[PDB]
């Protein structure tokens, strides 16, 4: 009997929603608040209506994140740490002596929480932390809070995205500052956004301010991309949030750039940022230089000092 008022709810919502944490509202925040309500009341008087990906996911439930060890479906990567400019050259020198000249990709490294997100014809459906990197802890109901997280995808794939988990600079701020105004100050954006993530309770998540950048794909098999970088605005028509700092490059003068360019940019963000990661742009390439023991031999991350 509620189909078209709940189907209007859903599309309003999740537009206003997207607009708000994924890009500048067209809605004041009493809209999306009003019609977030409603939506709630038709659920809670009418539960039939209740779906998977309601907008009303989002405040949280009585279901609490298990924190169970569950194995990754393919391990996430370590990578190798640069220093300086001569470590990037050295990188750069190894990867040109064996595949010639690469085109790189440069992306911000965000000082954040690594996850693995787990989507099944589509939905999100199981969020790891990284772990070891091979077995995570399951905190599936609190990430669902975050709204920068698709909880369907615009195609039904299976696949397992990688993303870094984090706390807005504005949002840790206005946080310790209620906290000193009443309690103990987080030291970083990143332990407050950790104690977010590690609540019994994701309501209690929810009333966090937390956000995502995915930065890669467990698999390519349903992807068109070539690139990295392909690959990533590939991510964006599906519905992710991807940094849209990162840069192709041509060479290392341009990665060394980019470098120095974020060195001088990086108190500018919203964001903290610990890094720069380079990767080689192609696919085929990254293939072709292959992985030490533990790390990429295409992929490196530079370190502020
Ligand atoms: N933290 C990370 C690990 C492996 C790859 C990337 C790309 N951006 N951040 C990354
Ligand atoms: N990450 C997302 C993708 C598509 C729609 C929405 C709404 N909130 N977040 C979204
Ligand atoms: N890492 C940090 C510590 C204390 C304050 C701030 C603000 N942005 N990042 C911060």
């Amino acid at each position: 009997d509620l189909s078209s008022r709940v189907n209007e709810l859903h599309d309003l919502l999740n537009q206003y929603s997207y607009e708000y944490y994924v890009e500048n509202p067209s809605v004041p925040d009493s809209e999306y608040d009003k019609l977030l309500h409603e939506l709630i009341k038709i659920e809670e008087e009418h539960p039939e209506y209740k779906t998977v990906d309601s907008p009303t996911v989002r405040v949280g439930g009585e279901a609490q994140a298990s924190f169970n060890k569950v194995n990754h479906d393919t391990p996430m990567l370590s990578l190798g740490n640069a220093f300086n400019e001569d470590d990037l050259r050295k990188f750069d020198q190894r990867i040109r002596e064996q595949i010639g000249n690469v085109e790189y990709m440069c992306e911000l490294k965000i000082d954040g929480l690594a996850v693995s997100l787990k989507y099944v014809d589509g939905y999100f459906v199981q969020g790891l932390t990284r772990g070891d990197g091979t077995t995570g802890e399951d905190i599936t109901e609190n990430l669902k809070t975050i709204h920068a997280i698709p909880l369907k995808m615009k195609e039904p794939l299976n696949v397992e995205v990688r993303g870094e988990a984090y706390m807005p600079r504005r949002s840790f701020l206005r946080l310790n500052e209620e906290k000193e105004k009443n309690e103990q100050l987080f030291a970083n954006p990143r332990n407050a956004a950790a104690g977010s993530l590690r609540q019994l309770d994701s309501k209690l998540t929810a009333k966090r301010k937390l956000s995502v950048f995915i930065y890669s794909v467990n698999d390519f098999t349903d992807f068109n991309a070539r690139s990295q970088s392909e690959a990533l605005d590939e991510l964006d028509k599906l519905g992710f949030t991807t940094n849209k700092n990162r840069a192709r490059v041509n060479n290392i003068d341009g990665v060394l750039e980019y470098i120095e360019k974020w060195t001088s940019q990086r108190e500018s963000l919203p964001y903290d940022i610990d890094g720069i990661v380079i990767k080689v742009n192609d696919l085929d390439q990254q293939d072709e230089m292959g992985f030490t023991q533990k790390s990429p031999r295409w992929a490196i991350a530079y370190k502020f000092p």
